[PDB]
């Protein structure tokens, strides 16, 4: 009941608009874990969860998608500090984030890519499910366990409850945001998701996303610089529909003939990250 008792902290592995994140180990069992600081004077958003005081947005999010077994990374414990907050969060080992891993693997065969985003959206329908929009679905937000071949979300800190109305706010990344984000500043949750979920197919096959500037995310076209499949081609360019109705849903994306035959995680591991 200091928090520096429980958990001995490990170097740092990064930092940004999220926090800065350190490796680190419950004292109690030797469990790996990652400790994310936020200042209090940079938290954007807030919130007050079922039970009632003030924790930023990012706890009640965390905490309404961390019950049971998932695709995503569990808060296991957070702290109030005077000047800021403390997340504690479930670490796997070993852990390769898949923008790390597509850098410097290049593009994933298609099976690989397949078993991947499979998973990415089983963990979204997960949040969604729990009444949770992630908002910055990303390669670099997906943590690979190398060893059990499972994908794990993390990053909710840009994320909101998922509602049926506009949302007019946005600051997760802007090159995995949706036209009508760039044209309007107004975008719905699954189908501004759905589009980010296109986003990351196409760099997991091509090894780089499609789009890096304001006209290309709203001219939409999708040009392939790698060799990709027709059927994969077609669920990309599903996803990337500049009309967000025409957009696929879960359903129909996890119901598309490219994503058959997934394998399971462990064979995943075996035959891709085993090495
Ligand atoms: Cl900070």
């Amino acid at each position: 009941e200091p928090l520096e008792s429980q958990y001995q902290v490990g170097p740092l592995l990064g930092s940004g608009g999220f926090g800065s994140v350190y490796s680190g180990i419950r004292v109690s069992d030797n469990l790996p874990v990652a400790i994310k600081h936020v200042e209090k004077d940079r938290i954007s958003d807030w919130g007050e969860l079922p039970n009632g005081t003030r924790v930023p947005m990012e706890v009640v999010l965390l905490k309404k998608v961390s019950s049971g077994f998932s695709g995503v990374i569990r808060l296991l414990d957070w702290f109030e500090r005077p000047d800021s907050f403390v997340l504690i969060l479930e670490r796997p080992e070993p852990v390769q984030d898949l923008f790390d891993f597509i850098t410097e693997r290049g593009a994933l065969q298609e099976e690989l890519a397949r078993s991947f985003f499979w998973q990415v959206l089983e963990a979204v329908r997960h949040c969604h499910n729990c009444g949770v929009l992630h908002r910055d679905i990303k390669d670099e937000n997906i943590l690979i366990d190398l060893n059990r071949g499972e994908l794990k979300l993390i990053d909710f800190g840009s994320g909101a409850l998922l509602k049926d109305t506009v949302y007019t706010d946005f600051d997760g990344t802007r090159v995995y945001s949706p036209p009508e984000w760039i044209r309007y500043h107004r975008y719905h949750g699954r189908s501004a998701a759905v589009w980010s979920l296109g986003i990351l197919l196409y760099d997991m096959v091509c090894g780089d996303i499609p789009f890096e500037h304001d006209e290309e995310i709203i001219g939409g076209q999708v040009f392939f610089r790698q060799r990709v499949s027709s059927e994969c081609q077609h669920l990309i360019r599903w996803c990337l529909a500049l009309r967000p109705s025409d957009r696929p849903t879960f359903e129909e994306i996890q119901n598309h003939p490219w994503m058959q035959d997934v394998l399971l995680p462990q064979e995943t591991a075996e035959i891709h990250l085993h090495s």
